DNA sequence: GCGATCAGCGCG
DNA sequence: CGTGCTGATCGC
């Protein structure tokens, strides 16, 4: 039967106890400047549902929300914190976030609502959000009676689940990871998302106009060389033009038809002039649809800022993800796409963009965890790691390392990090397995400590059932015991890769926490805007650059102490593009 | 037609 | 290797 609760018309004192499960419901997936549809509070005095117009206007309730001594347990407190920031209300005292707790216990569960986390502890007296709000075009906020009970049941679940979740985190030695890292980081991400990044829309629009011109020209050139018109963006129609009308060789096949990936086209380029044009068309087309039109779609017209949402509880490695827009994959590798960054500017006049990035943090982390003497010495000498790798695997002096040799050694360092494998490397360097295996073997011959680590971590994953990062993040790998070579191999590569990528994630997250504490102590106006896996982007008055040049790198380099140094490069400029 | 897939490409 | 976003596509 239904759950008992008071559907209050006004805020009372017992609703303001110093310990409670709190629900500040924001149904819109993108919570920026979004509506709060209801509030539920469960504490020692009972269960309560409050209408937002009432609670959020009540001085006492707002004070309670902002009182750090009044502890609240929630699910996705960042969502509520940001929704409240847009209304000028501060949320403090969140001592437990069920979403983050569940995430740390097992990222693989994909916990995205209270019901999912509750199911982990055999608690099912709460419905999944999707069941209550529906989804897609049919998504909608239910009538008060249905809404109120759902919010109360969620608060009730959080109230009941706090202790068991904290107990397991403690057994896993992950309690500090939640309380001292992820929860404090949650508040920092909330400030970052709320601050947003300023966009020079006029510059973006002009770039868009020129791209349209260039696309038109390349588009026509393509129809000319094809002898007809067709939907270039249709892998099916394109496949017909390339492999049937033009008789280009089929080197790669796709489940549905002909593969037209850039990888394939690159090899087909020598056969026909249409290929290079299709490649150029896709490059510009990607820029136009995603980084110009797509970006312009999410810019707030009143402030000209984009407010991303950092998903802190999604990746299996501990990395953050970014959406609406995704600001972690803005072009940089190719100059034409890199120009897109000229569109991201400081939010205030006479302010500048400051970007700091870790130099090879993953390989440094690997040197530390594997305790490989050669790799540690390489970083202690701050050597060019790819040139050094080439020197060792190809057995030549530094001056004997050719450009192609370094390129291949670089690709090997790529593979060693993401889980070295014949297929992966071979196909990546466009070579054979017999050859790729030879490189790998040569690499392990030069870095025996890394080989030992790879063997040991795999064995450890099979024994314990999971692998861990420097700060105790965990990833379960049940497929590590699969009798299917492919499935088992993937699991083994994750056993190898996760402690590396995951520890690098732990480090930069701590750096963000340490950095914000330093910025505040120094009372600098500088603030974080974005995190891109191994780099931090800030904006600050031009008068703070010299101080940031010393502070940011130091804080990032000292976040943790490894057997090898951590090195941070940095640049600043009038736009993100110039922060190079 | 709606949402779900597929195929291709951007980043670390 | 992973997330995420795009235009096409197919599924019921
Ligand atoms: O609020 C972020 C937080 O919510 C979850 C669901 O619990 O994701 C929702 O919000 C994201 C940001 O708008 C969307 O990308 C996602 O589709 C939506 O379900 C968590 O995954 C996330 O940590
Ligand atoms: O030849 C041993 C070598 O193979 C790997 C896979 O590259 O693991 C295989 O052999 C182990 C026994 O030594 C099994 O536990 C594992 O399941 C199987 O795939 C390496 O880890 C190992 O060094
Ligand atoms: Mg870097």
């Amino acid at each position: 039967a239904k759950m008992a609760f008071t559907l209050a018309d006004r805020v009372t004192e017992e609703m303001l106890a110093d310990k409670a499960a709190l629900v500040v419901e924001v149904v819109e997936e993108n919570y920026h400047d979004a509506p709060i549809v209801g509030i539920a509070v469960v504490n020692e005095h009972g269960r309560f549902f409050l209408r937002p117009e009432t609670a959020l206007a009540d001085p006492q309730f707002v004070a309670w929300l902002g009182d750090e001594t009044k502890k609240k347990s929630m699910f996705d407190s960042k969502r509520a914190a940001v929704a409240l920031k847009w209304k000028g209300i501060e949320l403090c005292g969140v001592s437990f976030d069920l979403l983050l707790a569940a995430y740390l216990l097992d990222p693989a569960q994909g916990v995205d609502d209270v019901a999912a986390a509750a199911k982990m502890k055999q608690y099912e007296a709460v419905r999944p959000d999707e069941a209550v709000y529906g989804k897609g075009a049919k998504r909608a906020v239910p009538d008060e009676p249905v809404l109120a009970e759902h919010l109360v049941r969620k608060a009730a679940a959080i109230w009941e689940l706090e202790r068991p979740f904290l107990d397991e985190l403690r057994r896993n030695e992950q309690d500090r990871l939640l309380v001292e890292l992820e929860q404090p980081l949650s508040s920092i991400l909330a400030e970052m998302e709320f601050a947003g990044v300023k966009v020079d829309t006029k510059r973006l629009e002009q770039m868009g106009k020129e791209l349209a011109e260039q696309l038109g020209t390349v588009e026509q050139r393509i129809y000319e060389l094809a002898g007809q018109e067709f939907n270039i963006n249709s892998p099916k129609q394109l496949g017909v033009i390339l492999f049937e009308k033009l008789q280009l060789p089929v080197l790669k096949k796709t489940k549905t038809g002909y593969s037209t990936s850039a990888d394939v086209l690159e090899k087909l380029a020598p056969y026909h002039e249409i290929v290079e044009n299709i490649l150029h068309y896709r490059q510009l087309g990607k820029l136009q649809s995603t980084y110009i039109e797509g970006l312009l779609k999410v810019v707030r017209p009143d402030t000209k800022k984009v407010h991303t949402i950092f998903n802190q509880a999604l990746t299996q490695t501990g990395r953050l993800s970014s959406t609406e827009p995704n600001l972690q994959n803005i072009p940089i590798r190719l100059e034409e796409g890199r120009k897109i960054r000229q569109a991201f500017v400081p939010s205030e006049s006479d302010w500048l963009i400051f970007a700091a990035d870790y130099s090879q943090i993953e390989l440094r982390v690997l040197a530390h965890i594997a305790e490989d003497d050669n790799l540690m010495e390489a970083f202690r000498r701050d050597l060019d790691i790819h040139t050094k790798t080439a020197m060792d695997i190809f057995q030549v002096s530094e001056d004997e390392v050719t450009p192609n040799m370094r390129r291949q050694a670089k690709a090997v360092n790529f593979g060693i990090v993401y889980g070295i494998s014949d297929y992966g490397l071979a196909q990546n360097l466009n070579i054979s397995r017999k050859e790729a295996a030879e490189f790998i073997e040569r690499y392990f011959e030069s870095f025996p400590g890394v080989k030992r680590y790879m063997e040991n971590i795999v064995q450890e994953a099979k024994q314990k059932g999971y692998v861990t990062t420097l700060l105790h993040r965990r990833r379960y790998l049940p497929d590590i015991t699969s009798r299917n070579f492919n499935v088992r191999s993937f699991a083994e590569r994750m056993a190898m890769n996760t402690p590396i990528q995951g520890s690098a994630a732990d480090i930069i997250k701590k750096a963000m926490i340490d950095l914000n504490a330093r910025l505040k102590e120094e009372r600098l106006q500088a603030h974080l805007l974005l995190q891109v896996h191994d780099e931090l982007i800030l904006e600050a008055p031009k008068e703070e650059m010299e101080r940031l040049c010393r502070l940011v790198p130091e804080v990032m380099e000292q976040a943790v102490t490894l057997r090898v140094p951590l090195k941070v490069d940095y640049h600043y400029g009038s736009t993100w593009y110039d922060a190079k």
